[PDB]
């Protein structure tokens, strides 16, 4: 036939025959930055002192920052009530839904206000015929 194909194939390398893509790493420009290393830190619950109700030991590690920096920077979580329920020792999975669902949904409107069915006067009841007091 003609010349060598794949120069390192009797010796330690592979192949090196085809080109391939890359990972980008963090300062070339093909890289999607990861959430959990461009928010702030503080914007975070975790907190990484070692030893508060909120540290990253005490919560699931390095696996549980990551997913919570992308309900952070998305938007998707606020990072006051978070926390406040993380120091009460709620494990991630059920502390997340607990700040959620506060301000999530409500009418917030106080019994008295709300009407009744005797507010108004039935069909051949009253006697008034001029509606007011």
């Amino acid at each position: 036939e003609d010349f060598l194909q794949t120069g390192p194939e009797r010796a330690g390398v592979g192949r090196q025959d085809k080109t391939v893509d890359a990972p980008p790493q963090f300062g070339e420009p093909g890289y999607v930055t990861p959430a959990y290393q461009r928010v702030k830190v503080s914007s975070l619950g975790i907190s990484v002192f070692e030893d508060d109700a909120n540290a990253v030991t005490k919560v699931g590690g390095i696996k549980a920052v990551m997913e919570v920096a992308e309900k952070v920077a998305s938007g998707e979580l606020k990072t006051e009530e978070f926390e406040e329920g993380l120091k009460a020792g709620l494990s991630l999975d059920l502390a997340l839904e607990k700040m959620e669902e506060e301000a999530a949904a409500g009418d917030l409107l106080p019994d008295y206000l709300k009407p009744l069915p005797e507010d108004t006067p039935r069909k051949g009841m009253t006697w008034k015929n001029y509606v007011g007091r």
